[PDB]
């Protein structure tokens, strides 16, 4: 399951999980590609249960998405140990599965 973020609160704590691989979904309600891979990173979260996945509505967390640089939906941010490790900017389901399997 994909835990959606509703606040800058609970953005950070999701961040702070060390060596656990967490991922998250910069997405918008009006963003058509968004809603294409919705159903896919669903799939991804099934079968890396190594790693935490989230997402975050940017016109409802914004100052997050200023924060953490979001210009672009979707975007999928990798978080290890509190830090970015990579992130992918587009709904591109290849690039988004190889960055989930390689940084678990």
């Amino acid at each position: 399951m994909v835990t959606q973020l509703k606040s800058a609160s609970e953005y950070d704590s999701a961040l702070a999980s060390g060596d656990k691989l967490v991922v998250v979904d910069f997405f918008a309600t009006w963003c058509g590609p968004c809603k294409m891979i919705a159903p896919m990173i669903e799939k991804f979260a099934e079968q890396y249960s190594d790693a935490a996945f989230y997402k975050l509505d940017v016109d409802e967390v914004s100052d997050v998405a200023q924060k953490a640089e979001v210009s672009s939906m979707p975007t999928l941010i990798f978080y290890k140990g509190g830090k970015e490790v990579t992130r992918v900017v587009g709904a591109n389901p290849a690039a988004i599965k190889q960055a989930i399997a390689s940084n678990v």
